[PDB]
């Protein structure tokens, strides 16, 4: 029932870096997601209390939404983009986990990620 500690977004001895391909994760990766009709769902962590989801965080074990995407990017938290790349690619496998084919949340996170795979087929090479 109850909601855990959101994702870290700030951790000082966890080395990090601003890369040219993390500057367009968020510039154009994130900012192109943020702006979506569909991106509510996914602006912060599930509410699994308000959302009176009791068993989201009993099956889903590694949460990730893009508020906390969104404060890693301006926290500079990652060292790489594969890093930032992962949390985006957790974010939609665990609304299709959790969710059923179909389901409206199913097909925002569709249409999220089709947009998200077009932005990344055109990250930059580094530096
Ligand atoms: O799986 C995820 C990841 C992000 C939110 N989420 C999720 C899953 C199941 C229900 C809800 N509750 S909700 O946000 O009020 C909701 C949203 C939409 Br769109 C359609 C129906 C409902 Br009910 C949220």
């Amino acid at each position: 029932s109850m909601n855990p500690p959101p994702p870290e977004t700030s951790n000082p001895n966890k080395p990090k870096r601003q890369t040219n391909q993390l500057q367009y994760l968020l510039r154009v990766v994130l900012k192109t997601l943020w702006k979506h009709q569909f991106a509510w769902p996914f602006q912060q962590p599930v509410d699994a209390v308000k959302l009176n989801l009791p068993d989201y965080y009993k099956i889903i074990k590694t949460p990730m939404d893009m508020g906390t995407i969104k404060k890693r990017l301006e926290n500079n938290y990652y060292w790489n983009a594969q890093e930032c790349i992962q949390d985006f690619n957790t974010m939609f496998t665990n609304c299709y986990i959790y969710n059923k084919p179909g389901d409206d949340i199913v097909l925002m996170a569709e249409a999220l990620e089709k947009l998200f795979l077009q932005k990344i087929n055109e990250l930059p090479t580094e530096e």
